[PDB]
């Protein structure tokens, strides 16, 4: 990490993946890619050119958690959790890291980047 202008996207549905590409182009942000799994986000960090990422908790399989996100934190490329539901559906490790709701809007995206860039 040397800036926070470049964010990777990880999502389980193409509908929200296209919303993340839309809000990053309206806020003059520099997006760098999108993947369906965190193992693909690690393969994109092996190529560099990334500073942070967004990650959904609604991943397939497992128990609403992933150990691969911590490998991104071990490669100095931070991440953020996102989910649709109550805030009690995740462990205290998700309550210590930044969190986001599933639907995006001009007010919620301004607070999402202010929670990442700070």
């Amino acid at each position: 990490m040397s800036a926070l202008t470049q964010i990777l996207i990880v999502e389980d549905e193409p509908l929200i993946a296209m919303m993340l590409e839309d809000f990053l182009e309206v806020l003059d942000k520099t997006p760098v890619g999108t993947v369906d799994t965190v193992a693909g986000a690690l393969a994109r960090v092996e190529d560099g050119g990334i500073d942070a990422a967004i990650l959904d908790v609604n991943l397939r399989g497992g128990e609403k958690s992933t150990p691969v996100a911590e490998a991104l934190a071990a490669r100095d490329i931070p991440f953020v959790f996102a989910t649709g539901g109550s805030d009690d559906s995740v462990d205290s490790r998700f309550r210590d890291r930044p969190v986001l709701q599933k639907p995006f809007t001009m007010d919620g995206v301004a607070k999402a980047l202010a929670a990442l860039l700070v």
